[PDB]
Formats: structure tokens, C-alpha cells, sequence
């Protein structure tokens, strides 16, 4: 008669870090890769030998960062001149060249230089997300939503498509990130009547907020306001500045120009930093960090709240800006949601949940898996093809 139909999925194609998921059994399992990693780095590496992609990618960019690419997301369906690409190409250590006025990586690949454009890049990760859901459902999988952020143009929509065409890809629809995390919580299933919906994005290197009105499940996007330079990396780097103080007051020695030194600081203080979201202290264990001296410390929640204080802080503009542009109260806002890895961290919550008057933030869904959970209930729907009763 009619031949099972393959499950479709739905990714998070994101800046720093990608996610992918399935929604089967009135369910959606978000797909660990084979690292047993729920979220994979949207980074590829080049070799004289191999193109890798993921956590193998990331994980060897000390050595190689001429030709580890990462952040094509911030090239995506940009032109070479655009003032965004510019800045940008300043704190990269590959190569952005010059193609028409579209930007392409260059780089060196099995003994040639080779330059990519940026959905090429994209489309590699795209074919590593697609192989960690067919190593799960353990058949070929052919249609997926993807996710744009809601500030995506045409241009940048259109050049998403194409990567995930180039990965051999059906693409059933382009979402906007804030409508798949509010998908995910099932804001768009809560019957008649306008609902305002607040979706609060901390991520690794930018911080977005989107205000959305639902009515009859339609999706509006009423606001978006943001800090382009906020996130994650910003209070690794507080950590880091701390620490070479620390050493230089114990130990009378300035660490920071031996690079390996200030890359295993940094890696212990993203790890620190992590384990403060659940614990009130984190150790801080390196041996031979500097001149064969163990760097065996402790930093308190608090010392680390207070190193970031003024960065916490500043995620409240972009919120109420984003009110002023909806025209709307905070009391106004039925719905909060919490989006990116970031929005663990106990004091964001907290400064939030308190300019909300105590409001309850939704966070039970993964907040770093959100977008990729709403954008695998979205894919399910899209290729139901169910034939009406008499
Ligand atoms: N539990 C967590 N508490 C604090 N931060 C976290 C956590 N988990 C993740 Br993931 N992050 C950060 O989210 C960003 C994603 O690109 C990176 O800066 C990660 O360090
Ligand atoms: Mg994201």
C-alpha cells in the first residue's frame, strides 16, 4: 500500500554550537552525536589528509586555527563590504577573502588552497547533524526545518536553503529561532485569544530578545533588541583577566603571553564557570600551568557574580527597549522563555525574574536545545499529508 514514511528533523544552526532532533511517540529526543554530545561545535577543520567537522574540529584548533572555520553564520548571505564582515574578520585567525563582493574562507586543504563560501561551511555542518540523527533512527533521513535568527533577511534565508540543499537536504521551511523555542513549550497550541510571548537568547557571542504575539497559533514578530557584544565568551573572559591577576599577586609571574598557558586558564574557567550555575564554589586545578607551577584554586559564585555584575546587568536594556518597540508593559507579557546555555547562570535568572516582578521563566526544556526541539515538532507537522473523512 504506502511504504512507511522516514521521520523528518529539526536543526538549530547555530553560530557557535548546532543541534538536531526528532519528534516520534508524541515526543521529541534531541540526538546526542557520537561523542555523546547534545549540541555538536559548528566548526570544520582542514588537513593535508582530512576535512573534519564537530567535536573533532574544535578539538584540534590550537594547532590549526588558520584553517579552523567557525562563526560562517556571522558570513551568511552577507556582502565582503557589509560593516558587520569587516569588524569581524579582525578577530578570526583564517582567511576572509574577496569573490565579487561575497566573502569565502580560504584555507589549506589536502595540499591546496581552497576557498569556501560561507553555505559551503554551513553545509558541512548541516551533513554532520543530518549523520548524528541517521546513526540514531538508523535509516537515510531527507527533510528538515532549519532555523534562521528572526533578523535574518531574504538574502540570508535563501543562502541557508542552499546550504541545506548542498547537504543533499530537503529543506521544508526556514523558521525564526524565538517562534521554535516557543513551539518547543507549545505557546502556539494554547487555543483563541493574543498571547505575549518574550524570548530571552543569551548565547556564546550575542545576546537577542524577541517579543511575539500568538493569536489562533499564528506567530507576529512584534520587537527584537539585542547586544551584538554580550555573551558567554565575555565572562570567560572576566574569569581569565582574574586569574592572571591571581597568579601574578601568588606566584609574582605575568602568564599571559604564553599562549598555551592563557588557552588552558581560559578552558578551566569556561568548565568553572559551568559548574557555578549548579554549585555555590568551583576548584580551578592546573598542573604546570606556568615555569612548572600547579595552579590549584577556587573561585565562590558570588566572586564570579560580581566579576560580571555590570554584564548581567546590561541584558535588561535590550529588554526594555524591545517593550518600548512593542509598545507593551512588562506585565503585558504572559509567557518568558529561556534561550542558549547561558541562561543557567543562577544571577541572570534571577535579575530577569525580578524585573518581571517574580514571574516564572520557562527553562524546562534545555535551554541550549530549545530551538532545535520546536524545530523538530515544526518538521513533524509539515510532512503530515492526512486525507479527510466524509
Ligand atoms: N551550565 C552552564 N552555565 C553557564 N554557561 C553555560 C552553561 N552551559 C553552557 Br553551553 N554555557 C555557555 O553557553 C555558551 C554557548 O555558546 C558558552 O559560553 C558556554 O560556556
Ligand atoms: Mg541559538
Amino acid at each position: 500500500g504506502s511504504m512507511a514514511k522516514a521521520a523528518a528533523i529539526g536543526i538549530d544552526l547555530g553560530t557557535t554550537y548546532s543541534c538536531v532532533g526528532v519528534f516520534q511517540h508524541g515526543k521529541v529526543e534531541i540526538i546526542a552525536n557520537d561523542q555523546g554530545n547534545r549540541t555538536t561545535p559548528s566548526y570544520v577543520a582542514f588537513t593535508d589528509t582530512e576535512r573534519l567537522i564537530g567535536d573533532a574540529a574544535k578539538n584540534q584548533v590550537a594547532l590549526n586555527p588558520q584553517n579552523t572555520v567557525f562563526d560562517a553564520k556571522r558570513l551568511i548571505g552577507r556582502k565582503f563590504g557589509d560593516p558587520v564582515v569587516q569588524s569581524d574578520m579582525k578577530h578570526w585567525p583564517f582567511q576572509v577573502i574577496n569573490d565579487g563582493d561575497k566573502p569565502k574562507v580560504q584555507v589549506s586543504y589536502k595540499g591546496e588552497t581552497k576557498a569556501f563560501y560561507p553555505e559551503e561551511i554551513s553545509s558541512m555542518v548541516l551533513t554532520k547533524m543530518k549523520e548524528i540523527a541517521e546513526a540514531y533512527l538508523g535509516y537515510p533521513v531527507t527533510n528538515a526545518v532549519i532555523t534562521v535568527p528572526a533578523y535574518f533577511n531574504d538574502s540570508q534565508r535563501q543562502a541557508t536553503k542552499d546550504a541545506g540543499v548542498i547537504a543533499g537536504l530537503n529543506v521544508l521551511r526556514i523558521i525564526n529561532e524565538p517562534t521554535a523555542a516557543a513551539i518547543a513549550y507549545g505557546l502556539d497550541r494554547t487555543g483563541k485569544g493574543e498571547r505575549n510571548v518574550l524570548i530571552f537568547d543569551l548565547g556564546g557571542g550575542t545576546f537577542d530578545v524577541s517579543i511575539l504575539t500568538i493569536d489562533d497559533g499564528i506567530f507576529e514578530v512584534k520587537a527584537t533588541a539585542g547586544d551584538t557584544h554580550l555573551g558567554g565568551e565575555d565572562f570567560d573572559n572576566r574569569l581569565v583577566n582574574h586569574f592572571v591577576e591571581e597568579f601574578k599577586r601568588k606566584h609574582k609571574k605575568d602568564i599571559s603571553q604564553n599562549k598555551r598557558a592563557v588557552r588552558r586558564l581560559r578552558t578551566a574557567c569556561e568548565r568553572a564557570k559551568r559548574t557555578l550555575s549548579s554549585s555555590t564554589q568551583a576548584s580551578l586545578e592546573i598542573d604546570s600551568l606556568f615555569e612548572g607551577i600547579d595552579f590549584y584554586t577556587s573561585i565562590t559564585r558570588a566572586r564570579f557574580e560580581e566579576l560580571c555584575s555590570d554584564l548581567f546587568r546590561s541584558t535588561l536594556e535590550p529588554v526594555e527597549k524591545a517593550l518600548r518597540d512593542a509598545k507593551l508593559d512588562k506585565a503585558q507579557i504572559h509567557d518568558l522563555v529561556l534561550v542558549g546555555g547561558s541562561t543557567r547562570i543562577p544571577k541572570v535568572q534571577k535579575l530577569l525574574q525580578d524585573f518581571f516582578n517574580g514571574r516564572d521563566l520557562n527553562k524546562s526544556i534545555n535551554p541550549d536545545e530549545a530551538v532545535a526541539y520546536g524545530a523538530a515538532v515544526q518538521a513533524a507537522i509539515l510532512i503530515k499529508s492526512t486525507r479527510a473523512a466524509a
